[PDB]
C-alpha cells in the first residue's frame, strides 16, 4: 500500500546473489537503513542487522531492506557486494531521496522500520531500537508512550 506508493513502484529488489520479486514482503515487517559506504562511521552499523535477524528471524519472520545515500553507484556497489538483505537497486535510487521525506530522516544513518501490509510508518527509531532492544518484545517499536 504505502511502500508501493512512497516509491515509484519497485518491483524486484537487489536481495544477494542476484535479484528477488517484492512480493516476497507480501505481509511482514520491513526496514529501512539509510547510509552510504563514505558515511563518517561506515564501520560498526551494518553486521548488526544481519545478526539481530538472522537470529530471530525464524520466529520474527521479518526481511531488512538497505537504501542506499551516495552520489555514485561505485559507493553502494562496492558497498551491496557482501550485504545480503535485499536493497533497492539504482534504477529507483529516486524512491530513496522521496523515502526520506517520509520518514523525516534527519541525517544518515540511520534506521526505519514500516510495514508491507499496513502501509504507513511503523517505527522510526529503529536506528537506536535494533542496538538497544534485546528483547524483541516490542519490535514494531511503534510511538514513545515514556513520556
Amino acid at each position: 500500500s504505502g511502500l508501493d506508493k512512497y516509491l515509484p513502484g519497485i518491483e524486484k529488489l537487489r536481495r544477494g546473489d542476484g535479484e528477488v520479486e517484492v512480493k516476497s514482503l507480501a505481509g511482514k515487517l520491513v526496514f529501512f537503513y539509510f547510509s552510504a559506504s563514505w558515511c563518517p562511521p561506515c564501520r560498526g552499523f551494518t553486521p548488526q542487522l544481519i545478526e539481530f535477524y538472522d537470529k530471530f528471524h525464524e520466529s520474527k519472520n521479518f526481511e531488512v531492506v538497505f537504501c542506499t545515500w551516495d552520489e555514485e553507484e561505485d559507493g553502494f556497489a562496492g558497498y551491496f557486494a557482501k550485504m545480503p538483505w535485499l536493497a533497492v537497486p539504482f534504477a529507483q535510487s529516486e524512491a530513496v531521496q522521496k523515502l526520506s521525506k517520509h520518514f523525516n530522516v534527519e541525517s544518515i544513518p540511520t534506521l526505519i522500520g514500516v510495514d508491507a501490509d499496513s502501509g504507513d510508518v511503523v517505527t522510526t527509531r529503529a536506528r537506536a531500537t535494533l542496538v538497544k532492544d534485546p528483547e524483541g518484545e516490542q519490535f514494531p517499536w511503534k510511538d514513545a508512550p515514556l513520556e
